[PDB]
């Protein structure tokens, strides 16, 4: 049961496992609602459930390398600089259907660097 890291967490304590946007965390215990105990390649600790997105299969990761402001009518999203989306889909004319968070919709492969 994996997750990706859509924001960055900075530990406050020992047992705080670090994230940087893009993480792959596999999760050990969804212990409450706000903080959960997983892994980041070797290492665990304690991190803020709200700040990951579940990994599907087939799903691949990627950051916006520049802001997008996109067509609501043609379907497209609006992503910023530097946040995280996810697709396991093919592109179509240049654009791809990502997820990140709630938000859904096309985006150009332009925009996006695969990490």
């Amino acid at each position: 049961n994996t997750y990706v890291a859509l924001y960055k967490f900075v530990p406050q304590e020992n047992e705080d496992l670090e994230m940087r946007p893009g993480d792959i965390i596999t999760l050990l215990e969804d212990s409450n609602e706000d903080w959960w105990k997983g892994k980041i390649q070797d290492r665990i600790g304690f991190f803020p459930a709200n700040f990951v997105q579940r990994l599907q299969q087939n799903e691949k990761i990627f950051r916006c390398v520049r802001t997008f402001i996109g067509c609501k009518e043609q379907g497209q999203i609006t992503l910023k600089e530097n946040q995280i989306c996810v697709s396991s889909e093919e592109e179509q004319d240049g654009f791809i259907r990502v997820l990140s968070g709630k938000k859904k919709g096309l985006i150009p492969l332009d925009v996006l660097e695969n990490i």
